[PDB]
């Protein structure tokens, strides 16, 4: 592999470890990853970070309770761009009416970008994405994986 | 000036992150890296060259997180890396109440001319390291005229 390659492999990774943790403890989190559209008018709503990534990070961020917990983490190639992030709300029928706004800010990012958004239920540690106006819920490890590795194919 | 702009919004991020930390006690250890380089326990802890925030140094140092355990280390305005080893002081003359987290501090500030804070879990007290001597029990005045005096 490439060192672009081996980069986007320690990225998945990373998110991927930091995921499985939120999970498995009801931390609720919103990562959207930015693709070919741009979101750099999201981005300046956080707090900026340009940070590297880690899974030590990511897991940081959405501890409840915290200055960077509420809103969207907003990721830009292998940086954590910035935190606690404004995302539109979706309206969508098709997002389960038990589900909150973290589902919703996620199918809303979803229908006016080319972006990939992870969200983690705090009252389930349900793991779902969001992509092209869809939410797709109750994904496995081995599921969050694959998406990510063909999303960065 | 713009670099005068910028350190002074500096030194407002970390006073606000010690400001919660003390009043919370959670413990914190903050270094400041000068003229002696410190790449090499920079390179100990977990890479983030990240922006300088209050809100990031708080959510760094929160209590059973990954990133709470060691140093910070800060260097060029920027977060370096964090949960960074640090030396352990020998000085036998340290106050004997104090802990780990203070000796580290001055263990860093024995072979450095970098500026260390230290929040205590045990009080909220914060304190600074340098040139080998702790100065404990500060008021935020205090603190902020050490980052001043030293960014000068």
């Amino acid at each position: 592999p490439t060192p672009v390659e081996e980069a986007q492999q320690k990225t998945i990774e990373a998110i991927t470890k930091a995921i499985n943790y939120m999970a498995k403890r009801r931390i609720g989190a919103l990562l959207t990853i930015e693709r070919d559209t741009g979101m750099g008018d999201y981005i300046e709503t956080g707090i900026p970070l340009n940070a590297k990534v880690s899974s030590e990070l990511l897991i940081n961020i959405f501890i409840p309770n915290t200055p960077l917990h509420d809103g969207a983490v907003i990721m830009k190639n292998n940086e954590i761009a910035a935190a606690a992030c404004y995302l539109p709300l979706s309206e969508s029928p098709f997002i389960s009416k038990e589900l909150g706004t973290r589902h919703r800010a996620a199918v809303g990012i979803s229908e006016v970008t080319d972006s990939l958004t992870i969200i983690v239920s705090e009252e389930t540690g349900g793991v779902s994405v969001a992509k092209n106006g869809d939410l797709h819920r109750e994904l496995t490890e081995e599921a969050l994986k694959e998406m990510l590795e063909a999303e960065f194919k």
